[PDB]
């Protein structure tokens, strides 16, 4: 009502109050400055360009929420040191819960993939595959660490039997195309159709093939155990084809790994086909557009993205958009017009998380890349048409008898009614926060938890801002609850989420332990 | 399985109103408690203590006393019998049904005199005949088929030649030929059988009458003195009329609900300003259907009900709803349809006049309104209604308003059997009712008057709590909540395994409602 | 803009342009006068009160479109007299051959029903059945025309067996309730639970019983042959319980009766159960609330009504709302508040036709009952929320490869874009008009036909105004088409449907014969 005239001209609120989508579009305003904290989480792949403690400190300040460790590269020893560095940088800000941001760690698996070998000049070297040249693809292990511009080793022994003369071999998410001329004892003699810069251990994709490949290799098992031992938060499971891939991963993690979240990467035609069964048994999904867009026609990937994000939004499960989002920023300080558009559109499509790969793992501007995802996402989030979104989730979602579910829809609705600055929720596992996130409030969901791991893992859900509460239980449980709510309000103040006289929605439960969230309260923020 | 086939839920799921209509099913039994209150006019057929007990059991919520007829003593008698009948059930507080008492004013009505042959005589007014309309005192008790006396003395200076004079629910029509010293010489345009003291209507004649007459002031005084809950104020033409009623009621009468009756053209014209200053509205279809064309009344009804639904204020549909049941045991097909459509239009209350005041079947008239309303309430298209009311309601920083919408949203998500709310004045209950939930709003109150008055708001079931305050206020709050659930179970509104939403406040006194909770109803008598 | 902003204040146009239903209600305005011609057709039942040529003429002036003959009453001879008087009244206006109104004739069957006998005194007489008294229900032929306050005859010979002791016999749409005390040789001796005034030949309804009645009795077959031989337009087929019932009717009408519309009456529980298979093989539906309201619980009838009209509107097939709509006007000059509201809500529910029974058949105010239905229907039509109704039909209905379908939706959309005063359609059978009527245009459908029967029959679909074209062909077909269209336009001007400067939509076909409608044009009304 009377927060000010100015209030209703900010954060695209004229567009928010449109009666149609079309009218909503027409009312978008470049001069309407975003106000809410950026809610879509940024995942940054950690490699040579992003490994130092100093650099990780600036990536955290720029907006990094989740660090991705790609086990298709490096080694256990390398990734262990990456983790050490991440945790040093993260904990450097723990001095005062004023700038303390949890950072989650994700292990991205190799999975049923085909990779090239390490070049002659070593794992950080490159060679130029030239258009028109002859290239031998070999399976002879003597070439495993001795690849160059003429001979490429591959780790799938059976390629020779499986690829046809005149057939294509693609390298590095389709960067390089080889056409098979001849088959024989030496391997596959190819001509380079499209050339480029080949690095070490690059992905190999084979059109017109149905390679049966284990699913969990012996290396995969070592990698998941490494994950459990180093207490990673998330598994990004590569090339999930079917439900049983997800269950195999859940099995190998074991009961000690039971709390680790599994985000299934959809990277091929089969995964898209079996999406429903995959999503059912997964904690969430990654639209892995690098592999996907060379496994399926490039012009079709956007249908897959929009569909999978839609379905995850409906299921209330985290979804990640990935790969080539700000690609040009590997060598330039500013992105292309298509790249800003792609990020904005991933937020508008409804992604919980967006991701940087080469842009942060090996590029010249890792910090700028994080900064740019931050700035775009914050603008896109203000432009979501919540009215239609919320209305469509009501119409489409099932009825629920779960009291936390019921509480969360009422809490979010209440947050719109009064333009609440935040919804403060107590959560042991993240779940009560996740169930608020699914209705996409404009209000920040501030999740207060004692669980360090839950604080990291809630970054998967758009708009959940974790606060690690560190005080030991009060003598009286009601007083412990109150102190945690007050903690959320005061961190809200000091982080600029709240000010005296804002309204907040508070979501609690009626007893200790998980699953008893059933209370929604409306509070005015005051001084003491 | 069976659950989803009742309460017209197949029709409730429909994607369009059209498909909703197509899916309505006569075999789908309502299960909700009846939410549209029944106002029964009390008179000869309905004032014995025994009859009134049967009428309470049939569903009567509000007793109307029509002060167009009967002495003060006759009305005081009716009140004592109503209170006796009501209080006969008070030895069962979990089942006790409050009954409100409404005083309907005489207002500026015009009536004919007594006939020569006295108050049981009747005379034929023949069409084509000349009849004088006189205000000569000597004709007050000497009416015949050629002279009719009228109690509006100023009628002879206010009805110009060519003016129409309607008598007895508009069934007799006179057209003025001349204004003489003897009065209005007229011609019978429509004829009929005329009795004593019959209502007169003067449409397209602006009357001089005061608004509050000396009798009205006596009658409003009587109202305060006998602690009536509601004034139905006859012939409200403008906002100043409403304020005159509020002033006469005095400081003693401040809490009495004023429901303005819209009975003529000017009242429709000035509806908006009238509704502003009133607690609610009655579509008084009897007078209105003579004052304006009969074939336009349905537009005024639907307009007024809509605007009231928009304002979150109670609206009453009245007059001739089950008219035939004055003499017959079963109503006409038009009459059942009238009742159902009043509910579907959005009426909070429906009314019975002659059918309960003087007819042969008062109890069965009440039973019939009960049964129809139940069927119609199940058939309301909530999906559309809820959205349109959500969207039309303004943003609010008032926590009662914020919590109300969260609780109704929540009710809909779990198909909650009830919303239980504590209220001192009825307001927190009204703010739920205004979103038209399918769930029953069980209002728990210590105030006997509020318990009576909340019957004006659709879907509010008052429970009068009688226990002395617990020493700890939170305990007192909890006892009332558990009392609401236990009354709910006993009256069969709630069964074990149902979810209820509970609505409470953070301190004592009106205006601090701010908490919504989700409970399960257990077999046990304490719930969580 | 340049219609004059007075145009956007009449006809409930502010309410028409609401964004929501709720806003639409809030904008309804009693000072906003209707301007369109009344589109919901009025069916009047013809009996004692409506027999004379002068009376029928007045009923036609008041707005009667269909005359209903109830063969549960009278005799062949009686209805032949009625028909002759209806046609003489109808043809008395053929003088000015564009103020001629076709009037359809509907034969309403007995069907599988039970009825009481003729009283002592004859079919004009009445007796009071007194509450508490003892009444004998008998199957003895000697009481067949000898009924009184104490013995009532019924034409279901096997009634002694189907009704238990302590079971209810309802008479005249539930007006009278009898409870069976004892079962014996004379019949059933009953005590009167609810009394009332009994006439001759009143409906008997038996709750919690099954009766074995054929579907088409020997009398039904005689009555349908009568209908064919007297060139009736419509059969209102009583107590349609299943799809086979409709097909039997269609069989009995035979090749001679091919073009007669069957409107199936839904009046009991089985009929509601089997609605979908009945509507499928029927030309239309009647919601027969008299019987229906004593066969099922009275508080349920409104659900059945709204469901059935909703489904008919979706199937694009005409539906009639019937019985007790203006009941009090049997004795009173003015209706009750419930009655006006009922008529309005029938129209707002989407009924194509509204009906009068006793109000015109036997009451004191037949003409004023018709006038009242006319007045209400006209107000209610302007209050339809076209915006939502069109949208939901578009969403709900199937796609179609039929050129007439495709053209109709186009035409109606075009009618809205320009506020066309009329859509003019050429039709042989009415089908092309009907397919426009299903989208409920605010614009009048002026249907130009050479078929007198079609011109009577199209009254069944809301918004269709028939113009019977009388001229003989032109050498060139295309010239004949253009003259029929010109007839439409000049007829609309004269009747005040149209003025110079109105737009009209014109719907035509590419060749003669039925089934080839496929053209829509936008014309300015000339000179
Ligand atoms: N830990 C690392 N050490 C060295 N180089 C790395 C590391 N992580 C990533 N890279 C480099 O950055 C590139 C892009 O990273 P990204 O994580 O997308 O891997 P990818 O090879 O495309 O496989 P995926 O399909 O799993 O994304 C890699 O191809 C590799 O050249
Ligand atoms: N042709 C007629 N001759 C004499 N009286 C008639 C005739 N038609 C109708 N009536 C009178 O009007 C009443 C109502 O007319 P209506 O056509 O509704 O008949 P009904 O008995 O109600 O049977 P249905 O269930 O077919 O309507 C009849 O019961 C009868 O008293
Ligand atoms: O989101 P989750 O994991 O269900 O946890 C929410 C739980 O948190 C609480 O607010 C607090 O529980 P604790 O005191 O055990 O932290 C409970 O009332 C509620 O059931
Ligand atoms: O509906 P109202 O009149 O505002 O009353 C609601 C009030 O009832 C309560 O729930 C209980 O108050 P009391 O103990 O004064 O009855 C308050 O917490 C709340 O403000
Ligand atoms: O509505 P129906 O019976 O299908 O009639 C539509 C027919 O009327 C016409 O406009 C004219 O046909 P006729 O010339 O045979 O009268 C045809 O073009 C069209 O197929
Ligand atoms: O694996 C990925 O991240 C991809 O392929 O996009
Ligand atoms: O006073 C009334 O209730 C009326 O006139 O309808
Ligand atoms: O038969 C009828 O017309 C009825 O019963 O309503
Ligand atoms: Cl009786
Ligand atoms: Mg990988
Ligand atoms: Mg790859
Ligand atoms: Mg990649
Ligand atoms: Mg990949
Ligand atoms: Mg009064
Ligand atoms: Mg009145
Ligand atoms: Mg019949
Ligand atoms: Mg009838
Ligand atoms: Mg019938």
């Amino acid at each position: 009502q009377e927060l000010g005239t100015a209030f209703f001209q900010q954060q695209q609120l004229p567009a928010a109050m449109a009666d149609t989508f079309l009218e909503h579009l027409c009312l978008l305003d470049i001069d309407s400055q975003p106000v809410a904290a950026r809610s879509t989480s940024i995942i940054a792949t950690i490699g040579p360009a992003s490994r130092s403690v100093d650099r990780l400190k600036e990536m955290i300040k720029a907006g990094m929420n989740i660090a991705r460790l790609n086990f298709s590269h490096g080694s256990h020893e390398y990734h262990a040191e990456s983790i050490a560095n991440i945790r040093e940088a993260t904990e450097s800000f723990a001095t005062s819960p004023l700038s303390y941001r949890p950072v989650a760690i994700a292990l991205d698996t190799k999975g049923p993939e085909i990779r090239t070998g390490v070049l002659q000049g070593g794992p950080e070297s490159e060679v130029e595959i030239v258009k028109g040249s002859q290239v031998l693809v070999t399976v002879d292990p003597k070439f495993q660490t001795r690849g160059d511009a003429k001979t490429v080793w591959v780790d799938y022994h059976n390629i020779t039997r499986v690829v046809a003369v005149g057939g294509r071999i693609y390298i590095d998410d389709g960067l390089i195309s080889l056409v098979v001329q001849k088959i024989g004892p030496e391997g596959l003699v190819t001509e380079v159709e499209h050339g480029g810069i080949l690095g070490s251990r690059k992905g190999v994709n084979l059109p017109n093939t149905e390679v049966d490949l284990p699913g969990l290799s012996e290396q995969d098992l070592l990698d998941l155990r490494f994950g459990v031992q180093h207490n990673v938060d998330i598994i990004f499971a590569s090339f999930v084809r079917k439900a049983s891939d997800v269950l195999a991963v859940r099995d190998a993690l074991g009961p000690e790994g039971q709390n680790i979240k599994i985000i299934s990467k959809i990277e091929n035609h089969e995964g898209v086909k079996k999406f429903d069964e995959i999503l059912e048994v997964s904690d969430g999904i990654m639209v892995a557009r690098g592999d996907l867009g060379i496994e399926i026609p490039a012009e079709k990937v956007f249908l897959a993205q929009k569909m999978m994000i839609g379905r995850c939004n409906l299921a209330g499960k985290p979804v990640v958009c990935a790969t080539q989002m700000l690609e040009s920023m590997i060598t330039k300080a500013r992105p292309t017009r298509a790249e800003t558009s792609d990020v904005a559109n991933a937020v508008l499509d409804g992604a919980d998380c967006i991701m940087l790969s080469g842009e942060t793992a090996k590029g010249s501007f890792p910090v700028e890349a994080v900064m740019m995802q931050h700035a775009i996402a914050r603008e896109a989030e203000a432009a979501v048409y919540h009215r239609q979104l919320f209305e469509e989730l009501r119409r489409a979602a099932p009825l629920s008898r779960d009291p936390t579910e019921v509480t969360a829809i009422g809490a979010v609705e209440a947050s719109f009614k009064c333009c609440a600055a935040a919804i403060i929720v107590l959560t042991k596992t993240g779940r009560s926060a996740q169930l608020l996130s699914q209705y996409r409030p404009r209000a920040a969901v501030i999740a207060v938890t004692r669980s360090a791991q839950a604080a990291r893992q809630v970054h998967l859900s758009r708009g959940v801002f974790p606060l690690l509460y560190r005080e030991p239980p009060e003598a009286i449980w009601a007083d412990d609850v109150d102190r945690r709510v007050q903690f959320g309000i005061e961190s809200g103040k000091l982080r600029g989420f709240l000010r005296v006289g804002d309204l907040v929605i508070v979501v609690t439960g009626w007893r200790p332990g998980s699953g008893y969230t059933n209370i929604m309260r409306v509070l005015s923020v005051s001084h003491h």
